[PDB]
């Protein structure tokens, strides 16, 4: 039987892991599970069968000490990450959590078979603060073309990786690189569907319009999405399916949507009046929504809902990074030539996690 620590149980992937894994018709059922992260276990967690265990990984101290002890480790999904001011700041911070991690699991677990970092597109875009401003190759992306001549966590994560992986004979690894992912976790940093349903919400309220915060290339060009499903079946296919083995892959749902499609999706599910892409307006959800705090607290109180605090259920400068560019498309070749051959259909995707949201009542 296999075991697998969850590093980030309660983000948007790890959640989505934290339900699968145990499942019995899930691949080398059945899954022993350990599950990491800071806060005290949400309520919506509690719902998974997961060994859960606070750790902060920055402190060496505390991951040593809470992940020693488990001697029983054979698959690894590092699905967690930490933002700074500047990319080189990332650099470091997502190096040495990820390190602080693997120097204690690869000598203590002497059945460790796999290690299943989960990085992004971004590795193709560049950082935040340069995406759309410098040249990338041209879309649609494939895994095998040469990193950006700059910095990026995901390159310093990825060499880290490569190294560890080398201290044990037969350790292996893969990557996965999603895209904007729709998914469901009050806790994730970068939650685009939880945000845009905060807003709709606010906006049903207050009976206004649900306006377009984005970009004429974010309404009506090809974009496409990662289901959070789908890219824990993908940490799960590399981490079991040995001709993946050591090899990074996107994780896309297969399809493409536009945005201006998805809107009229958003806008029914909360009731709202759909507005459309204006012209020269460039909307920001987090100009928009500043001080909304009250009005969050309303809905919440008339509603029924759980008590959120908007500043963990609303990611505003995630949802403006989000549609303030275009989207380029990644390729599913590679995954689907080594037998990757999930997908979604990212309309049922983006209404299925609309409405886990309105399910554990954090949205109406
Ligand atoms: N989310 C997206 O849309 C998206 C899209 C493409 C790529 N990615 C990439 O995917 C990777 C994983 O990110 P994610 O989006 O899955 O993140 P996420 O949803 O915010 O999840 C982070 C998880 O790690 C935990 N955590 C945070 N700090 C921790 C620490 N110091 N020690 C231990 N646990 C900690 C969080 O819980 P606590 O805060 O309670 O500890 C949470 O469980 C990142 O490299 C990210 O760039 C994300
Ligand atoms: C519509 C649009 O522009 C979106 C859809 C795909 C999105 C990108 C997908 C990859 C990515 C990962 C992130 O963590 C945020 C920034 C970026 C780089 C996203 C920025 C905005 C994009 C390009």
């Amino acid at each position: 039987s296999s075991v697998a620590l969850i590093v980030g149980v309660t983000g948007i992937v790890g959640n989505s892991l934290a339900e699968i894994l145990p499942l019995a018709d899930t691949p080398s059922g059945p899954w022993k599970v350990y599950g990491v992260a800071r806060r005290p276990r949400p309520a919506w967690n509690e719902d998974n069968p997961i060994n859960y265990i606070r750790c902060d990984i920055s402190d060496p101290k505390d991951t040593q000490e809470k992940l020693s002890p488990l001697t029983d480790i054979t698959h690894v999904f590092y699905v967690t990450w930490a933002n700074r001011s500047t990319e080189v700041e990332r650099c470091e911070a997502n190096g040495k959590m990820l390190k602080n991690v693997l120097d204690v699991v690869i000598p203590n677990c002497p059945d460790l078979k796999h290690i299943s970092l989960q990085t992004g597109r971004k590795h193709y875009m560049g950082p935040f603060e340069l995406i759309g401003k410098i040249e990338t190759h041209d879309p649609p992306f494939t895994e095998d073309l040469p990193r950006l001549k700059f910095d990026n966590f995901y390159y310093t994560q990825e060499d880290l990786l490569f190294e560890e992986v080398e201290k044990k004979e037969g350790l292996t690894w893969s990557v996965h690189r999603p895209g904007n992912i729709f998914g469901f976790s009050p806790y994730s940093m970068m939650n685009l569907v939880g945000t845009l349903c905060v807003y709709a919400a606010i906006c049903k309220h207050e009976g206004k319009v649900l306006r377009f915060p984005g970009c004429k290339a974010a309404w009506d060009g090809y974009s496409d999405c990662s289901d959070a499903d789908l890219i824990a079946e993908h940490h799960i296919w590399a981490a079991v399916d040995p001709y993946a083995k050591n090899e990074a892959f996107n994780v896309s749902n297969g399809d493409v949507f536009k945005w201006k499609h998805f809107w009229k999706v958003l806008a029914e599910q909360f009731g709202v009046e759909c507005g459309e892409y204006e012209e020269g307006e460039n909307l920001k959800l987090q100009d928009l929504m500043k001080g909304k705090e009250p009005v969050w607290e309303e809905i919440v109180r008339e509603n029924g809902l759980a008590s959120t605090n908007l500043e963990d259920v609303a990611v505003w400068w995630f949802s403006d990074a989000v549609l303030d560019i275009p989207c380029p498309l990644d390729s599913m070749n590679k995954s689907k030539e080594h037998g990757f051959l999930g997908f979604r259909n990212s309309k049922n995707s983006f209404i299925s996690w609309i409405d886990k949201a309105k399910a554990y009542k954090i949205v109406p």
